[PDB]
């Protein structure tokens, strides 16, 4: 049914299958050293595979991204025990910067590296902690990342589809179906991830580190390119300070293609702004207009079925505090949906 997922999943699998540093058996030893808080051992283990002669000239994106993944687990690890990886590992910084250049991504590990680009097998999956809860968190992202990428494609396609077009409602219904995966992810997370374990054992691995004279954030699901999708859909012309700063903060961590999508739509009304103008130009009693707007409201419904439960998920973990950004974004989503619902009012 969600047949657009396959191609995105296949691109992720290419990186997951790559191990140019032949680091698999070495990275698997990291959880034990983390448990032992063995900083010298962690550095020693990294130096067993860290390139010292520059990157192999034959590497492409796949190899460079795979190398960053495997070095990357040592970065959040070292910071977890209170150390800047660049300061305690001679020659590491130049490698990170070279890998950043090769991939057009930050000079550390991102959500992509630790989830969809990380192999799934027990004898291959890289992990900070080796904990089941960490594996469950990775799975929760794997459930929806490829679907979300399809959804970004669909949103961009829907942007050029007139509300007057016969496809509008059908495309919106298809977008809704892919976005349902985000809901599935939060249901999964609620079921399988212990809030105590997340907060006490996993969260400390996700601190920022300093590379190239600036701070780079840790992997988190916050880096999923959902914010790019919603920039196009409803948010591009939002003057809300917290929201704009949120998007600009996470922009460097998403794939270059989605950074390009973001830029393309920043100088234009968002999809719903255009659709609502169209509804007003035709008249909101027109059944085809109403069909389109109703379909659009369902997209907002599914976005809220992710976002509201996610806030609860986040609150439960931090009860063991969540940033204001979450509730603020939730409210903005409600406001956007309300604009659609207002057009559908029959009085
Ligand atoms: C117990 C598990 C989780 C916790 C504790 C958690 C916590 C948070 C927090 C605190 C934020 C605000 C930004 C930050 O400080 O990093 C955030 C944002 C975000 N998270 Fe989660 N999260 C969890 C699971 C998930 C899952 C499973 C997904 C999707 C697969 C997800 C998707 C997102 C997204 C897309 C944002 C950006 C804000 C938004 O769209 O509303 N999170 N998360």
């Amino acid at each position: 049914t969600l047949d657009r997922v396959g191609v995105f999943a296949a691109t992720h699998a290419a990186v997951a299958a790559s191990d140019p540093l032949q680091a698999r058996a070495l990275v698997l030893q990291l959880p034990g050293l983390n448990r032992n808080k063995d900083v010298p051992g962690i550095v020693g283990l990294l130096r067993e595979f860290l390139p010292v002669r520059g990157l192999p000239s034959g590497w492409g994106f796949v190899e460079a991204a795979a190398a960053m993944r495997d070095i990357g687990f040592f970065l959040g690890s070292l910071k977890r025990h209170g150390h800047e990886p660049a300061e305690v590992v001679p020659g590491l910084e130049p490698v990170l910067l070279d890998l950043a250049r090769a991939t057009n991504l930050p000079p550390r590990e991102t959500l992509l590296h630790v989830t969809v680009w990380n192999p799934t097998a027990a004898d291959a999956q890289r992990s900070y902690t080796g904990l089941p809860d960490e594996a469950h968190l990775l799975e929760s992202v794997r459930i929806s990342m490829a679907a979300l990428e399809a959804a970004i494609a669909l949103t961009v396609e829907l942007f050029d589809v007139s509300l007057r077009s016969p496809e509008f409602a059908q495309r919106s219904d298809e977008l809704e179906a892919y976005l349902q995966k985000m809901v599935e992810s939060i249901v999964y997370a609620y079921r399988f991830i212990s809030p105590q374990v997340f907060y006490d054992e996993l969260r400390p691995f996700y601190e920022p580190i300093r590379v190239g004279g600036q701070s780079y954030l840790g992997p988190g699901a916050v880096e999923m390119p959902l914010f790019v999708l919603e920039h196009v859909l409803w948010g591009s012309q939002s003057d809300d300070q917290t929201y704009r700063e949120f998007k600009e903060t996470y922009l460097p961590y998403v794939l270059p293609a989605y950074r390009a999508v973001y830029a393309r739509f920043s100088g234009e009304p968002a999809l719903i702004d255009r659709a609502l103008d169209e509804a007003r130009a035709v008249g909101t009693r027109d059944e085809h207009v109403r069909a389109g707007l109703t379909a659009l409201e369902r997209v907002f419904k599914v976005l809220l079925r992710f976002r509201a439960p996610h806030l609860k998920l986040a609150e439960r973990a931090y009860e063991v505090y969540a940033p204001s950004m979450l509730g603020e974004l939730l409210t903005l989503t409600y406001a956007a949906r309300s604009r659609v619902r207002a057009a559908l009012d029959e009085s």
